């Protein structure tokens, strides 16, 4: 994946989020800080905030990342297609994990979670930090190409104990 795409992945709350455009930022609800009066130094009164299940979208009045073009945010990931989860680690690694996307699901982990499931294509068992997702990774974007353009369709929310199955929050 290209440098500008990775530069959209931003540390946020207890996880990450993704700049879809100069003004739109998406993340996973449970990583969002609570009881705060600003995000990225902007007061709440200059941010349109919409949280729907585990999907959170912010729209800033100020142009926060004018270096960026606006990309398409899909309402979910195309079922059956291969996406990439653009994982950044706080130790500096970039780990784009290939994932084949499945159906909208609800499942009990450890608690019920609701989003789009997928299967990592990284190994036989994607347990641990080298082949799969770990605590701290939530909010990472699920992306794929459409024609010559990249699009984003979800943000990382969960993974099963074995680690092979992942769940992204989606807008719809």
């Amino acid at each position: 994946a290209p440098p500008t795409l990775w530069s959209r992945v931003t540390k946020f709350g207890s996880g990450w989020g993704f700049w879809v455009s100069p003004t739109v930022f998406i993340t996973t609800t449970h990583v969002v800080p609570t009881g705060v009066k600003e995000f990225f130094g902007e007061p709440l009164s200059s941010i349109a905030i919409h949280q729907a299940g585990e999907f959170t979208q912010f729209r800033f009045s100020k142009k926060m990342r004018p270096d960026l073009t606006g990309m398409v945010l899909e309402e979910g990931c195309p079922e059956g297609t291969v996406c990439s989860v653009l994982i950044k680690r706080d130790s500096g690694e970039l780990l784009p994990l290939a994932v084949r996307m499945g159906a909208i699901a609800s499942m009990r982990i450890q608690r019920l979670v609701h989003g789009q499931s997928g299967m990592l294509l990284t190994g036989a068992n994607a347990k641990g930090m080298d082949l799969g997702t770990i605590p701290g990774d939530c909010g990472a974007p699920y992306v794929h190409k459409r024609g010559n353009d990249w699009v984003v369709c979800g943000v990382h929310a969960a993974a099963t104990k074995s680690g092979n199955t992942v769940v992204c929050a989606v807008q719809a």
